[PDB]
């Protein structure tokens, strides 16, 4: 596997501040291709200055020729809090709508939707006038709605839409999923699926494949973040109502922190590995989870692997040149191609301050992590398109640079692999 071309655009300046908003671990997503075009959404910096942003949302065709990126701002709703929780997750059903949900820090949720279905029948103009306002629940559901934490949107088969989201707070919280229909238009509450007991679930990311739903989480006991511990799974096949452990045992609705019975690692707390880091499914069902640890003695990337005759192993990413993050340092993703035997490492460095793309083959049992490719001068939570690499062999990773603001840019970097 070689990259047949490597190419970037630059999307925008990045904003201001002592926190990330833009690139950061949990944008459910950032970057998206439905149809023949891909998007894109992102803070820049409101004519106000200094702590006033606006969402913008980008597009540009991908298929069957790439065209150029362009931009529509929202200009009524400015984001305004410095707090690195508070990012854009973007959703696009299969009615074509665009769901944004944007700046929480636990408080009530901030929604907005396309007045049509803008990726199906698509438009001309690319303007802000395609979004309706920003608001504070999900018509045709139910609250709680806040206080909310992390919006993910997952793409279901049948063009629905989940949300997802934590109500509480660190050290005490649980979680909701909300299901938006295509066919109608309206939200539906699936109600809480998992329930802290005096802590919170922290899941890495949603992952729907061929009709089942998988997550993976570590429970965080306290607002300080060496007090997570385990590495937590299960899925559903029912789009997230009812939920099975790793052994297909059905589970208590909802889940519980306190059941141990999804427990698939022991990490004890003080084990410098941090929440909110990065899962997949790949296309052969195998289920991948990246988190970090000390427990070698060294800090690692580690890869845990939910194998086809049931066992779970454990591999740290050690490829050469690799400097292994601590607890606070930029979290990486997972990514996969359309073959399922390609497992891309997305995986942020610490000491270079950029991206390294590394690869692993099925064929190896992913053993053999090789440098791929580099994005330089990252200061970023690397996040990628997964329909675009999927459709296209294109790797499409959206990121902050490092650097000042405002020299600091978001970029979009297209790897063509040779596939
Ligand atoms: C429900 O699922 C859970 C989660 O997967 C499962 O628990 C796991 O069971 C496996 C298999 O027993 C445990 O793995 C072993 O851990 C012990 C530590 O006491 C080690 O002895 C084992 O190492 C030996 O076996 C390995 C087999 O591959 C060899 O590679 C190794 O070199 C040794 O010979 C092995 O690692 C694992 O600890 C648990 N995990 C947890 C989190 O509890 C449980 O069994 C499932 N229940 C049912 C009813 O299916
Ligand atoms: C460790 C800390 O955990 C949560 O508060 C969020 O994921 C935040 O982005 C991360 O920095
Ligand atoms: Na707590």
């Amino acid at each position: 596997l070689t990259v047949k071309s490597t190419k970037q655009w630059t999307i925008g300046t990045d904003v201001q501040g002592s926190e990330r908003l833009n690139g950061v671990s949990y944008q459910e997503d950032a970057l998206i291709t439905y149809g023949d075009y891909q998007y894109v959404t992102f803070y820049e910096t409101a004519p106000a200055g200094y702590l006033n942003h606006f969402v913008k949302v980008g597009r540009r065709r991908v298929s069957p020729s790439v065209g150029d990126w362009e931009f529509l701002t929202l200009d009524d709703y400015t984001q305004k809090t410095m707090d690195g929780h508070n990012m854009i997750s973007m959703g696009i059903s299969g009615d074509g709508k665009i769901h944004l949900s944007f700046d929480h820090h636990d408080v009530p949720i901030n929604y907005r939707i396309s007045k049509n279905g803008i990726a199906k029948d698509v438009p001309s103009k690319w303007t802000s006038d395609l979004f309706d306002p920003v608001v504070h629940e999900l018509v045709g559901s139910q609250g709680p709605y806040s206080p909310l934490t992390y919006p993910r949107f997952e793409p279901l088969g049948n063009g629905d839409l989940l949300l997802e989201f934590r109500i509480g707070q660190s050290g005490s919280g649980d979680s909701y999923i909300h299901r938006y229909s295509a066919s109608t238009g309206k939200w539906q509450a699936y109600g809480m699926y998992i329930q802290g007991d005096d802590n919170n679930a922290y899941i890495n990311g949603l992952d729907y494949l061929d009709g089942k739903l998988y997550t993976s989480w570590t429970v965080r006991e306290t607002p300080n973040a060496d007090t997570n511990h385990g590495v937590y799974f299960a899925y559903s096949n029912d789009d997230g109502k009812t939920w099975f452990n790793t052994n297909d045992t059905k589970l208590t609705k909802p889940i519980s922190t306190s059941d141990d019975s999804t427990l698939i690692w022991d990490i004890p707390q003080n084990s410098r590995m941090v929440n909110q880091e990065g899962q997949l499914i790949d296309t052969k069902g195998r289920f991948h989870i990246l988190m970090r640890d000390l427990l070698s003695g060294e800090h690692q990337y580690q890869h845990y692997l939910r194998k086809a005759d049931g066992t779970w192993t454990k591999n740290a990413i050690n490829p050469a040149g690799l400097n292994g993050p601590d607890l606070y340092d930029p979290r990486g993703k997972l990514a996969g191609d359309a073959s399922g035997e390609y497992l891309f490492g997305i995986l942020p460095d610490p000491v270079k301050q950029s991206t390294g793309i590394y690869v692993a083959t099925a064929s190896k049992d992913f053993k053999d992590w090789k440098s791929l490719a580099e994005i330089p001068n990252t200061s970023t939570e690397p996040l990628f398109d997964k329909t675009r690499l999927h459709e296209s062999g294109i790797l499409s990773v959206f990121v902050r640079q490092a650097g000042g603001f405002p020299d600091r840019k978001l970029q979009v970097w297209d790897f063509e692999l040779d596939l």
